[PDB]
């Protein structure tokens, strides 16, 4: 009986059963406690496997890999404050969606709270955040093979979105010769190991039925709100509300191609808030709203009924409007609820949307940070994906582009940290093969720096633009108080990335002007490598900027 | 009614009360919901502030000041995954002590669950790894101050060790100005505001009974064990071992002198073991053992009675003898149960020892990591510190080194975490204003890299020594399969420090000999910054030689 | 390897080692899940076993046990909602202090979430009312029993006060021939099991330092408040205040004699509230204040300090006042803190508590439970005590009569359930042996009106007094709205006891005067058996004469 040899037979059960649920690529961070799951891991040919040193980054690079395959991703840690690192892109992924699994090597249960080194107290302790907890118990072959992977199996069969944390004790010895041990109780699951299909099948559907009076309500004055959603949906969504003649709001994470941009301007209009009024029921697809007029419009804005529809679960409108909260596939909802042609309702507002458009081309000269995100369109890799940081990159872009329908954008817009940014975008890149453009804050990237690491390694060419305005200038658009603000808001830390780059063999470009940033990308794209571009700008030109637009149009 | 003026008298409570139990420094990280706070602790004149933008490193920033200072040390953060970034060090604390009050801002309850940006589940997300956790309520008037003094006060009062959470939701507006808004609230609470002391005062101590047969068990054959105690505290424990004339087995964080070194290469030794086999009692003042060898002697020896002396709570003993488990500080304990002259009983142990030392004397010339901590005396700061990274350096130094007695050594090795070495050393640093050496791996430097930033200011020089064998080599010494080892196990990054330290514009040496080595630490000690010493070692060098030290000292 | 013998082995580890730790009375709940604990329990000698069928009965059963013998008292129950049903019991235990040990029999966990018969979801169901929780895993001999009883030993010998919660799983076979599996593993335990010490002795004291500066403050006026407390504190408490002068305001718990009776009544007068406004220093020993205005007193009084006293831990203060929260046992904290003879300060207060009780005596001829309250110093068993029950009793009780200092008195005054009076009083008769008075109201006797069952088995003569005002009548002293008063507050259930008692063959008595009663008390205390006296009274009398009583004691 060798308990090393057993502690590899439940391991392989566990990633075996994984694979049935479409888990194909597996994050894996070092150590000894993980040694069962992650040889289980490696042996097994179904994973594309990914490794790094920081189990935050792991975390995030899972989560960017989820993010854009749609399909769950595996992680494997070791006991102790590594699985406390996962703990931020567990949370983002229960807020937006993203199936990771966290399987988390702990100690025996003979070995904690007793003073062990690197043993703590693993079972629920991301508390609620998991949509499944699984705390495993100690190995034995008592417990038949059979029980495990249908555990396994009603975790992953019943997971409509998040993470679940499967807690894996295994008592040492965890290395010594691979003898027989547990192969029997293996050999239960008789061709179960040459199927393709769970143990148990156990994966009821979770969605809301049709709304029976959406013929009245198609026909009454309404506003379509695009929010976060997939590119396809994007497309989709915006031929349906143009067919129903109901303004489109279109949020940058939305790649409806926003047919009314700079809305975060024009909303700013009492014109267009007026005409806004009119609207008897508003119909949102997809959630996390970013700009802030949009946010406000949204909170006072009195429909008769106000509607969500995402496939995420909850509650999704901050401002609780009487109304309705639908659960569906956005596609198969607007097959559901389709459109029918109907003549616009709306005169003033598109003709606003033009005309802050044209407010914004008027600056698009002086070499800042909303020029390039006005600007950002000229830059997107054909048959790519736009990878977008939090803090202003987002709210400029946002507010100042407007970007080509079904042209893929993601995001970690859920709880919007900015410690994950670098390696959840190289998951991204890595999911789809795509060229990519990720853009952040100097902050951001030096949250996350040590993920170059893991932009060492693309599949395609990735361009990460640093936009460099030393400190978290969010904080100066915000009314901070001014004898406070540099030191405990702003915080600039007074650095520069050419050393970052060099540290881990990246090209780098510091551009003076737009022809040196054309004369970067062009080079960029030539070769499946991470190109790091800083632009420097003067620190707070950007929220200038965007506040003396807004001023602007809100005077039109 | 202004509620930006209550929220920052609420909090203004908050800190205040705080600075009653002698928080001195607090840790602040960046935000807006987090404004009240922030804005209250710097509007405090008792605080030192120190800011940084990555949670993760400021909490261990503030474990390090905790550690270094005994002083209860404060963190403020704001809502978000930058809550969850503490998590690690909130783990290391409880397990090591380190009293670490976090404030986390919060939303309030109404934008909880509904879609709201940056809103989480806060209340009880660190489970049960806060010694307390106060879920504070939404602020209101209707509720008296003297309840919110009372409940911070029973939190810190009744502190023995370990983190706090306190939970703080604000809603906004958050900005404003200052009116009369909360003031006679505030004003409830009397004198209390020109007063030093808490409002409430609940702090019982928790401290074991003088054992009443120790005269009887002094004179039976005793071993001391001495893990990791203050500096005094190992040299009150030197002398107590000696006139009890008990073996002294000193670990690396002992400071005891360890007048029987390289216990982790004796203890291999069959006539060392059969010796210690005579003993009667196991008397072990401190945790957290480094050794091996130390590990499985403690896990193998059956003493009539193991007794741990610890100021920490909870069992200690990973073997779960029967014994004591005595709670108290390590020289009041002493001071409780002197020790009486006594002949020393061990013969053979003491020989054992001087060979061993003598063997790794005579392995001292390579220019290598075994080598490098066998002969780290000759590199420690005069009325300094070390910080000791965690695996392979600490366990070469505890192996191969002989520390001096009461010579301060500091580390995280509670959980082991590699995740926080940097910020923990300037918080060390930062702490007791000491000159500083810190000693970390490759993988520990690029897991907390951004942390640099800390280093740009420490009040005396710090030294820190980056060993780089490219890679977490410990996990060479494991019998992992040569299929996976690197990929798997080692994760070699193969990158070196040079531009880190030019992109922090700290100083940098990469030495390729001893008096090079010198000549960077000479360079180093002249002014109050950091300096980074890359020392590049061939991969498994140190843990073979290890290994081969052990074979012959085990044959002696 | 039969599973059966080694399920009770493992248990036998379990009790015995609860042996060490001073349990002697274990209560036991019928089950099969629970054999091998009940089993254990049974053929161990060093326990005193009592059944019964209502486990909510069960655990206030053990509640009085430890409520009265100050030892913790083990509780064994099967699997599903018979745990649950501890919850009450536990809750109380957490609030006042009663150690009981729970062991809660449990499926193994390969038998939960599958819809087996009789398997919840057990560990944490309580949530954080046990001080401590212990899951203890799957049985099996991998796990050396060192291990168990370790764990065992941190929980009994760290718990200061409340319950622990052992969760014990166990996989069938639970029966079979009782072969000598497991044996070995149990004898590795060696000669422990001849001993009568823990196998860990882990036994920190929790106790706060002396006041250095009460030699100041025990010269100022005070007032000392008496809350719950043994009954020999009373004594010593009475002798306290009394030597240094200060007014004692006792509660019925306190047993302090109650030098200033009927406080509920004076405290309603402004001329003792003004002289209390005089007071510099509060000094309360003991918590759980009974009486309104005593509450009212203490939320409304702003003395410099304000002091509690108690063993138990955390704020007793309700009204959360400036000064100390003292952990200690009271009469240890008396002789720590001395008093000194001096003056007495108050005039207007004794005067005002002698003619309140003029008041009271002025009304005691009415057959009303207003004047059994009043007049119940005259009926107590002649070396007895007296358990007093929740709602109006204990109210009029504290109001109306003075109770003889150093008579027992005993009460469920943490949450104040009216649901386990009967059991409880069970409890505290059959732990002390002595004669008992236990009274209840009518709704209370109908809640736990089953165990009328536990109390044919008494080892003395208890009196059961089940007051009948046909409803809860507490309600009729709140200003409930009177057009819901009847269904949705008082609820009359229009029941006699006869019936109740007859079942359970108890003497009964239906007294129609106080001749009839005190005929009633002398054939109860001529036989050890339970004898109920049920007093019928008309619905509003002792509600409305409580008022009375107030209104003019009030205009005094
Ligand atoms: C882990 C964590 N901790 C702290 C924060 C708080 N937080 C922000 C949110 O408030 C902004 C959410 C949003 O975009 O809506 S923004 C921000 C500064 C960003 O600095 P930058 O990269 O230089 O970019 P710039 O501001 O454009 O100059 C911080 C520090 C966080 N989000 N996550
Ligand atoms: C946050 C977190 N996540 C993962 C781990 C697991 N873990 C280790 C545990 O074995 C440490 C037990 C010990 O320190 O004795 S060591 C180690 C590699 C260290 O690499 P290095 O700095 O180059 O040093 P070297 O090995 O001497 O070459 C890892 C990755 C962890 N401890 N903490
Ligand atoms: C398990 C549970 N559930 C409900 C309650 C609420 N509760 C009470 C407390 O609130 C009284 C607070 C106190 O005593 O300080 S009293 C009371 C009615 C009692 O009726 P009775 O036995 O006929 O006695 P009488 O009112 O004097 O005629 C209820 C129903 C509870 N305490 N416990
Ligand atoms: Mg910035
Ligand atoms: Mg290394
Ligand atoms: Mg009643």
């Amino acid at each position: 009986m060798s308990v090393s040899a057993f502690n590899r037979r439940w391991a392989a059960v566990i990633l075996e059963a994984l694979t049935r649920h479409g888990v194909r690529h597996i994050c894996i961070a070092p150590g000894s406690r993980s040694t069962p799951l992650t040889l289980a891991a490696a042996e097994n040919s179904a994973f594309i496997h990914h490794t790094h040193f920081d189990e935050r980054g792991l975390g995030h690079l899972a989560l960017g890999l989820a993010k854009v395959s749609k399909q769950p991703v595996a992680v494997i840690v070791t006991s102790g404050t590594a699985v406390a690192n996962l703990y931020p892109a567990l949370i983002e992924a229960g807020l937006t969606g993203e199936k990771l699994i966290l399987l988390t090597a702990d100690r025996p249960p003979e070995l904690i709270d007793c003073g062990a080194n690197q043993a703590i107290r693993q079972p629920g302790m991301f508390a609620s955040h998991p949509t499944h907890s699984i705390s495993l118990p100690r190995p034995t072959q008592d417990i038949p093979a059979r029980w495990l992977v249908s555990t396994i199996d009603h975790a992953l069969g019943t997971l409509h979105a998040g993470g679940v944390h499967i807690n894996c004790p295994f008592a040492e010895p965890l290395y010594g010769e691979m003898d027989d041990t547990g192969l029997s109780w293996q050999q239960r699951l008789g061709d179960w190991w040459q199927d393709d299909k769970p143990w148990l099948r156990e994966a009821p559907r979770l969605e809301s039925e049709k709304q029976r009076d959406w013929f009245f309500w198609r026909q009454k004055r309404g506003v379509v709100v695009a929010g976060r959603m997939s590119a396809e949906e994007g497309k989709k969504v915006a031929l349906w509300a143009q067919t129903l003649g109901w303004p489109l709001i279109g949020d940058v994470l939305s790649q409806t191609g926003q047919p009314l941009p700079c809305a975060d301007l024009w909303l700013g209009n009492a014109k267009a808030t007026s005409e806004l009024q009119q609207a008897q029921i508003v119909v949102q697809l997809g959630s996390s709203l970013t700009g802030k007029r949009l946010l406000q419009w949204q909170a006072s804005c009195e429909p008769e009924e106000y509607w969500i529809v995402d496939d995420i679960e909850g509650r999704l409108d901050p401002a609780h409007h009487r109304g309705r909260r639908l659960i569906a596939n956005i596609a198969d909802w607007l097959e559901l609820h389709p459109a029918e042609k109907r003549q616009p309702w709306c005169v003033e507002i598109p003709r606003l949307a033009e005309q802050a458009m044209q407010a914004v081309i008027a600056r698009r000269d002086a070499f800042g940070e909303a020029q390039l995100a006005h600007r950002i369109c000229d830059y997107l890799p054909e048959q790519g994906q736009l990878f977008v940081g939090n803090s202003l990159v987002v709210k400029l872009i946002d507010a100042l582009s407007q970007l080509p329908a079904g042209y893929p954008v993601y995001s970690n817009r859920g709880a919007s940290g900015i410690d994950g940014l670098l390696s959840t975008a190289a998951g991204v890149q890595r999911a789809s093969g795509k060229p990519t453009l990720a853009i952040v804050g100097d902050l951001s990237a030096l949250y996350d720096l040590n993920a170059l690491a893991l932009l060492r390694q693309v599949s395609a060419p990735l361009v990460l633009i640093v936009v460099n305005n030393n400190g978290g200038q969010i904080f100066s658009l915000l009314p901070t108080p001014q004898s406070e603000r540099e030191r405990f808001y702003l915080m600039p830390q007074n650095v520069h990335f050419e050393h970052a780059a060099a540290m881990f063999e990246l090209k780098y470009h510091r551009p003076q002007n737009w022809q040196e940033l054309e004369t970067a990308f062009a080079d960029a794209w030539r070769t499946p490598t991470t190109t790091v571009i800083e632009m420097v700008v003067n620190d707070t030109d950007g929220a200038q900027t965007l506040q003396q637009l807004l001023a602007q149009v809100s005077h039109l």
